[PDB]
């Protein structure tokens, strides 16, 4: 809740969204290569594998893919694409 106006209700939900940190500056001309900057939070939307990243950089617009091994993964996303038994009681 930043301006007066505001439709959805205040609630923290991005908690499902991943999480990320940019460790190594990225450069790329590609749409599929997106840019951004050390210690960024790039919103990590539909992780594509366990090695390229896709997010986004909210302010700017930009968006697309990107190497893990330059960013850091801390919170992987979920779009249920498997279902592994019981992996954590809680």
């Amino acid at each position: 809740g930043s301006s007066g106006s505001s439709g959805k209700p205040p609630t923290y939900q991005v908690l499902e969204y991943g999480e990320a940190v940019a460790q190594y500056t990225f450069k790329g001309d590609l749409e599929v290569e997106l840019s951004f900057r050390k210690g960024e939070h790039i919103c990590l939307i539909r992780k594509v594998n366990e090695n390229w990243y896709e997010g986004r950089i909210t302010g700017t617009g930009r968006q697309g893919i990107f190497p893990a091994s330059y960013v850091q993964v801390s919170r992987e996303p979920r779009l249920r694409l498997c279902d592994d038994s019981g992996p954590s009681s809680g």
